[PDB]
């Protein structure tokens, strides 16, 4: 039924474009029309909702788009609006439970997974992103990705991925899937995280087939082709393979911890 995700990261990393790519993926039975217009810089936090379907199963997918950070001289406390929105949904869910005349089914607007966009510098994790991820992973599931990965070669993607994984362990950033016998499947996923993804809101004719891609002066970058980028790995993780596992952790771990602290401090 319901599933909510949110894109977070530095400004100019294709977060808004990735929102359109998730809804326009050719895996679903139908897609919204092609955009064909430059998306302006996101100034306000806003959520998009649409019902997608695959294999006859409908899903009410909600994606929250956020304004990018990291453009000021001093970016201190730039995580407050995003952390505030995450806790706002936990408070809404709690107030719906304690309502004396509460409805049968509680509307769930809690963020079930956060997609964190990392700049494709090719070096290591930035101190600004380290501070952001450490605060994020305490309250929400986080899956990091290498944004606009076509700016790096395949060799550069892998070397950058390994260096990101090194300082993730060094700074104790437990991203999803957390380490807490199917370890072989999650080890394969943790090997590829952060995914090297590419966004696209346009359809192009390549090899006689209509596919999503970015048209440049040298070729078409097919975003749903594993030979070009790893967007199918992110799409299958969020929507297909680990959808319920993300919701179970959000309700039983993250929201439960928020609810316990809220009720204990009120006696
Ligand atoms: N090379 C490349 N460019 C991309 C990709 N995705 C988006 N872009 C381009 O990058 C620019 C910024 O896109 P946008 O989605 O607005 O970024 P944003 O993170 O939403 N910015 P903001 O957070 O400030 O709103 C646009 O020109 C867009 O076409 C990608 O995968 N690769
Ligand atoms: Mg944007």
């Amino acid at each position: 039924f319901e599933f909510n995700i949110m894109v977070v990261g530095q400004s100019g990393l294709g977060k808004s474009t990735m929102v359109n790519t998730l809804f326009k993926s050719k895996v679903w039975k139908s897609n919204p029309p092609g955009l064909g217009v430059p998306t302006p810089q996101t100034l306000q936090l806003h959520s998009l909702t649409h019902v997608i379907e695959e294999k006859g199963v409908k899903l009410k997918l909600t994606v929250t788009d956020t304004p990018g950070f990291g453009d000021q001289i001093n970016n201190d406390n730039c995580w407050d609006p995003i952390l505030g929105y995450i806790n706002e949904q936990y408070e809404q869910y709690l107030q719906e439970e304690i309502l004396i005349t509460r409805q049968r089914h509680i509307p769930d607007t809690r963020v079930h997974c956060c997609v964190y966009f990392v700049p494709p510098t090719g070096h290591c994790l930035r101190p600004l992103d380290i501070e952001f991820l450490q605060r994020l992973c305490r309250t929400v599931n986080v899956v990091p990705v290498i944004a606009r990965a076509d700016s790096l070669t395949m060799e550069e993607r892998e070397a950058f991925r390994r260096r990101i994984q090194q300082n993730l362990r060094t700074h104790c950033i437990d991203v999803y899937p957390q380490m807490c016998n199917d370890k072989i499947l999650n080890s394969k996923l943790r090997d590829r995280i952060p995914f090297a993804v590419v966004g696209a809101d346009q359809e192009h004719l390549v090899n006689g087939r209509c596919v999503l891609g970015r048209k440049t002066k040298w070729g078409i970058i097919e975003v749903e082709n594993m030979a070009h980028c790893e967007f199918p790995l992110l799409r299958d993780l969020l929507i297909r393979s680990h959808l319920q596992d993300l919701k179970d952790i959000t309700h039983n771990i993250h929201y439960e911890n928020y609810r316990v602290i809220r009720l204990n401090e009120s006696h």
